[PDB]
């Protein structure tokens, strides 16, 4: 099974996943001075519910927060997208070292780690599974995290980090206020792209917040003392888990701001 380790990483994606090396992949390199800004786009308008949110596992990738996507009480609206996307997890990118962990790269610049607020179309599909499948089915938020000083919007994920080392483990998580740990600013960059693991469906629109948010080095190391391996299995530390940038092929990044 594939994951971030010499053998099953991103460079071997595409042996079990021929779309790792489609037209539409993601994560780029985000060349500001290319960018063009569009007056076409509209603002982002965001309505996450605290109680949408239920578990937090280990999926032996990163961590997940699972939302309650039966109905609309959490939705993203706006920005370049056509209709209303439901709220459907939340999980977190970093590397081995601080200073190279984001997936998105702005002008040569890695953040420390990216979290990725995942969003389906409500609007046109019946489901998340649906929707993973066409062009317009996925919105993914992404947040750049910066270090500095320790968020305390994070100690809720980080103090649920013991109880889901393992692979498969989850727990109970609820009362989780996503809107607060977002930046005060909602400029953005968009492009269409794709899941960023297998299966590297072709289904998402990006969504990349210009501005960072802070977290300290400790709260950061503690992600990577997750394994990617399940219990009663020989143990391995998921110290990375950010797929390289992946080339560009045309595709139009746009602005939201000038
Ligand atoms: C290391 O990162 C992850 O663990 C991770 C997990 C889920 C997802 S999205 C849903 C994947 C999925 C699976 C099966 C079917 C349809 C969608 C993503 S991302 N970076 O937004 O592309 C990352
Ligand atoms: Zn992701």
């Amino acid at each position: 099974s594939w994951g971030y380790r010499e053998h099953n990483g991103p460079i071997h994606w595409k042996e079990f996943f021929p779309i790792a090396d489609g037209d539409q992949q993601s994560p780029i390199e985000i060349k500001t001075k290319e960018v063009k800004y569009d007056s076409s786009l509209r603002p982002l308008s965001i309505k996450y519910d605290p109680s949408s949110a239920k578990i937090i596992s280990n999926s032996g990738h990163s961590f997940n927060v699972d939302f309650d996507d039966t109905e609309n009480k959490s939705v993203l609206r706006g920005g370049p997208l056509t209709g209303s996307y439901r709220l459907r997890q939340v999980h977190l990118h970093w590397g081995s070292a601080d200073d190279h962990g984001s997936e998105h790269i702005v002008d040569g610049v890695s953040y420390a780690a990216e979290l990725h607020v995942v969003h389906w179309n409500s609007d046109k599909y019946p489901s998340f599974v649906e929707a993973a499948h066409e062009p317009d089915g996925l919105a993914v938020l992404g947040v750049f995290l910066q270090i500095g000083e320790p968020n305390s919007q994070l100690q809720k994920i980080t103090d649920t980090l013991d109880s889901i080392k393992e692979k498969g483990k989850q727990t109970r998580f609820t009362n989780f206020d996503l809107l607060s740990l977002l930046p005060p600013s909602w400029d953005y960059w968009t492009y269409p792209g794709s899941l960023t693991v297998p299966p590297l469906l072709e289904s998402v629109t990006w969504i990349v917040l210009k501005q960072p948010i802070n977290i300290s080095s400790q709260q950061l190391a503690k992600f990577r003392s997750l394994l990617c391996t399940a219990e009663g299995e020989a143990a391995a530390f998921l110290v990375s888990n950010h797929r390289p940038p992946q080339p560009l092929k045309g595709r139009k990044v746009r602005a939201s701001f000038h």
